[PDB]
């Protein structure tokens, strides 16, 4: 199971880790992807998860978009986890660098409540432009299921833990 996590609340845990490496080690039931509405996994967490699947995540995602159209900001879809997990929950957090409504971050985290346990990144953090401290607060105040957060950046992980109210 998950090892080396710091417990923040009854249901939220955090670790300084690369989520791709964490997924390959744990092979959790659900890994969360920091997706965009088009499921174009170019950079950040999505690019790293897709590259780990040898682009199979992108091929599956393009077929999903061709059939269903784009996701909504704040929405999600469940696809295969390929070699990383049983399932990948592609969740679209608001991209602040695209002027998307930061209020949609709570709706994005609500998707996690449909899964008993998840390995996830902080939504809208990184290249999505939101404040990761704010993302962690929305996470602990919205998610009720067991969420294991993987924060790639050590300096950000330390800042998140030391500032956690």
């Amino acid at each position: 199971s998950f090892s080396g996590y710091l417990k923040l609340t009854d249901n939220v845990y955090i670790k300084n880790a690369d989520i791709v490496e964490e997924a390959k080690k744990v092979k959790p039931t659900v890994v969360v992807n920091a997706a965009n509405v088009y499921l174009k996994h170019g950079g950040g967490v999505a690019g790293a998860l897709n590259k780990a699947t040898n682009n199979a995540m992108q091929v599956e995602s393009d077929d999903y978009i061709a059939t269903n159209g784009p996701l909504k900001v704040g929405g999600s879809c469940v696809l295969s986890g390929h070699n990383l997990a049983k399932h990948c929950l592609h969740v679209v957090g608001p991209n602040v660098n695209k002027g998307e409504d930061i209020q949609l971050l709570k709706s994005a985290y609500e998707n996690f409540n449909q899964h008993e346990v998840l390995l996830a990144p902080l939504l809208s953090a990184g290249i999505f432009g939101a404040d990761p401290i704010h993302s962690l607060r929305v996470c602990v105040d919205t998610v009720r299921t067991n969420v294991y957060l993987a924060v790639f950046d050590k300096n950000l992980y330390d800042k998140l833990v030391s500032s956690f109210l």
